[PDB]
């Protein structure tokens, strides 16, 4: 068990040991085209950009460059698009890549407003009157509605290509409650959310992938679609001994550097998908506790 293991690592105190021996087996793979002189105002950060091999290309001439990556999980059969808090210049690109890649979710794990800087542009309308167009991209998103609770929020926004007037609907599952380079308040919280986001219908595999990001579209969106996919491997095989947390952190960080950012978020990984398990192992009514504990309303 994934459990001897993290009582044996709790036990030896050795979370960043491991942790740094993940950082050290990691993948390096070039990111010659995030490196280029031109696609420099499209990456947030200097240190984090997308692997060619991997890299969601936008279907335009012009430049079809996004500091976003494509996480193929094989065994699990769920992919994933991870991407870093659009920039004030790329929000119509995000935009592009959503509607080219079917995706019917979108996953924002940060503020836009974090330790007392800006980690996103506000890419989204906060008001269904005032919708954004981006002309760049040729788009408009309107707000449709939202639910807000005490920790997240959803929303339905309404994506048109102005050049079809074909529309698409796009849920927004924002994570507020979750700080940078930090880990959600419990295992239940979390749970709670990724349950939220599975319960609807934006994993699903008649959808394209769903985006995941936060500012650097790592260290919280490497814990989320962490813990998503060790809960869904187990659930294929219904043998949770048979799941190496470790190791499909390896597989993930193939496509993207950088996944997961600090010891914590990985300990707190174990204990989502530890938690997690009591109900992909049949207990149904976990989720409902879930919920309770996660003080929603
Ligand atoms: O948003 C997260 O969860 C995350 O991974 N953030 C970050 C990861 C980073 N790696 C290298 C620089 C850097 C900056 C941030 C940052 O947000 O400043």
């Amino acid at each position: 068990e994934m459990e001897k293991e993290f009582e044996q690592i709790d036990k030896s105190g050795s979370w960043a040991a491991i942790y740094q021996d993940i950082r050290h087996e990691a993948s390096d793979f070039p990111c010659r085209v995030a490196k280029l002189p031109k696609n420099k105002n499209r990456n947030r950060y200097r240190d984090v950009s997308p692997f060619d091999h991997s890299r969601i290309k936008l279907h335009q001439e012009d430049n079809d460059y996004i500091n976003a990556s494509l996480i193929k999980m094989e065994e699990a059969q769920r992919s994933y698009i991870l991407t870093q808090g659009p920039l004030p210049n790329t929000c119509g690109h995000f935009w592009e890549m959503v509607w080219e890649q079917k995706s019917r979710g979108v996953v924002m794990l940060n503020r836009v407003m974090e330790k007392g800087s800006l980690k996103c542009a506000q890419y989204w309308p906060q008001k269904e009157e005032k919708e954004m167009i981006f002309e760049d991209t040729n788009l408009k998103l309107t707000l449709i509605s939202e639910d807000i609770k005490t920790y997240y929020t959803v929303r339905q926004l309404e994506l048109e290509n102005l050049t079809t007037q074909e529309t698409r609907e796009i849920l927004h599952f924002h994570y507020t409650t979750w700080p940078d380079f930090g880990v959600p308040e419990s295992p239940a919280s979390f749970l709670n959310f990724l349950f939220k986001v599975r319960e609807s219908g934006s994993l699903s595999p008649e959808h394209g992938p769903v985006v995941v990001h936060c500012s650097a579209g790592i260290g919280r969106s490497g814990t989320f679609c962490l813990a998503d996919t060790c809960l869904l491997l187990m659930d294929k095989r219904k043998d949770p001994s048979s799941v190496d947390i470790k190791k499909v952190l390896l597989d993930m960080r193939k496509f993207r550097m950088g996944l997961i950012q600090t010891a914590d978020q990985l300990r707190f990984s174990y204990l989502a998908v530890i938690e997690g398990a009591k109900f992909i192992m049949g207990d149904s009514s976990v989720q409902d506790q879930w919920k309770e504990l996660s003080h929603e309303d």
